[PDB]
């Protein structure tokens, strides 16, 4: 039997069936968004979506006998599998959370589909090579993270007050996000020289994203 | 009679008589605009648009004879006759904004003047190679969308009430404007881990956009 | 004469007289900002100013000679002597920009000092290459420009209420400057639709750009 | 006795256990933040400090006998003499960012690990392919803060009624935060020509540094 189903599972028309089902489900959670829609047929979309996701966990069974330890070895598969597995944590209890992150599963429609994979893929592949910048940079936010909630954070707790709250705040200067009348410009009022704190972050931080950027058209 | 008209229509007066209505009509349109002008000579100018609106239906006319199925299968003709067509809806009924698609005529310098067609065609010709990542993106942007839709859009209504308001407020986040004082620190007054959505939002939609960016500079 | 003058000018001695005297009115300039400075020694300045301002005629009326027709076809030549020229109008009558343009003659460091003709050459050299991008542009923002005009400018006469309101708040919103909240949802509140314009807007406006930016990165 | 030291210096054990008190004094650092743990075990956590603090200097002398001259003609070592002595000056007097300016030490990260050094010394390395860009905005800068001091600072003394000032707000146009909304309306409600000004500044500055961009995405 097992050929029997290697060859159902590995069919073109199951991989086409799931991707057809991607593509309902998906537009039905547009639908749920509607407090309207959900008035008239809520009902009608709450079993069509228990009933794909079962069809999902028995496909997500179908691949595993025949891929075994092959699947849990595949990115796509793994993910794939924990999709679900959101999916499948009871419309109740603990964090509601867990019902808005069954909205996670229309990525299958990422993993189901070549070229997708592969554009996804080749972004991926280019995050290794800024894992030196990436690291270099958070030690250089954690550093004046730190600095600033114990140079600020009395008089401005809501900007800085928590070393959590300064990476906040530095993250949003550094997307220079109203930076200046926002953030640095009160601090002044109270700090003159904050300036001297700030700029020089700019720079640095606007410069290593120059460069992270550079080594992304390098290779 | 039809060569005779060829020889009309290819001709360089011709093209060139077209060019100077172009930037006659471009020149009145600009002046259309001025309350004052209009109290003028707006009689003027309504008779001066129908004019080269007449003049641009005969050159329609005309170049289909000599082009006929040609015609049909060029994007910058299609385009003409499009955009003169828009200029013939009555100055009356359905919508005004009819009125107003009028001024898109004068993109015909764009389609009547090489160099200008070149630099065009230089850019659309990017865009087929941006497909992948473009509609990654959609997907992503609808897989958000819908989740801040049911996260905060009871609270927040005019930001992410619907769906298509959720679109909208994640486009303003994108382009990074006032995206923290703005809209998530509010947000963190009532969802204290909203930053947990937006944070992982902008590395990702940012990072992709670089991408997209490096994928131009290498084609 | 004229090769005794030829070979003063043309002396190493004379340049940098020249570039020390740039330096100093620079600095001197920088100091007729402040308004205790200027309570001190505003009249010592005010002289020293005149005096390099003859120094300086009197260099072009020297270069011009060992120079002649040469000089008037020479880009940094023509710039000092416009740029002197301007320091010539008396500190009186007219507009006082030209008081104010003054400290334009600190340009002069660039003209007179090498590597820096380089950099600025080779900066300038760049833009032959946009023109057909920065034509295309303009011809689009000119056309937008007028739509909204005639499309917002009724309800919003600050920002679109005349061509050249358009044109500035449509740069706005191409920096990308506090467009939504500062101008396209204000605009929504009367206009719902108003994000039709404004979204395809900020593609094409930014897409361009990115172009552009590829093109400088390949010339 | 010298190369007993001399393989204990250069030991892996020595390398290895410095780079365990950087990530433990840093460790504590983050924790120095919180209100709470201060209160708890704050001495704990302040003898520490001065432990790893003594520890650093031992080392910095030990690393000189091994070196001597060889060590201050080393940036990595200058910096790491630097740094530990900011920690050494007393937890009293003068300016108290020096105790602030401490937590500069888990620079040390980068100093004492490769890969960082490297990192930041690819980043560095791109510096000096910049100076005569560098140098010429520094010009470009205060020409324009200059020229803004005396156009707008009497009656917007808060955004250009200094020199200094008037370089903060140049700087902020130059990020293009809030410079619209924020800076430029207002000073046309006064100035109706103001964007005569700022719109060219715009351009330069953003044209200047579009180019540096490029200029580094080629060396
Ligand atoms: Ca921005
Ligand atoms: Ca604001
Ligand atoms: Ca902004
Ligand atoms: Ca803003
Ligand atoms: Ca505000």
């Amino acid at each position: 039997m097992y050929l029997r189903i290697t060859n159902i599972v590995e069919s073109s028309f199951f991989t086409k069936f799931i991707i057809y089902l991607i593509v309902l489900n998906g537009i039905t959670m547009g639908l749920e968004t509607s407090k309207t829609f959900m008035q008239s047929f809520g009902v009608y979309t709450t079993l069509f979506n228990q009933i794909v996701i079962t069809i999902f966990t028995i496909e997500i069974i179908l691949r595993i006998y025949v891929h075994r330890i092959s699947f849990f070895k595949d990115p796509w598969s793994l993910f794939d599998f924990f999709v679900v597995a959101i999916s499948l944590v009871p419309t109740s209890s603990g964090f509601e959370i867990l019902r808005v992150l069954r909205v996670l599963r229309l990525f299958r429609l990422v993993t189901a589909v070549p070229q997708m994979r592969k554009i996804v893929s080749a972004l991926i592949s280019v995050i290794p090579g800024m894992l030196s910048v990436i690291a270099l940079m958070t030690l250089f936010f954690y550093i004046f993270a730190i600095m600033a909630t114990q140079l600020f954070g009395e008089r401005f707790p809501e900007w800085f007050g928590t070393l959590g709250e300064s990476f906040y705040t530095l993250f949003q200067v550094m997307t220079l996000d109203d930076w200046s009348n926002g953030i640095v410009r009160p601090l002044m009022e109270v700090y003159p020289y904050a300036w001297v704190f700030f700029i020089p972050f700019i720079f640095v931080v606007t410069f290593v994203m120059i460069n992270l950027v550079v080594a992304i058209c390098v290779d």
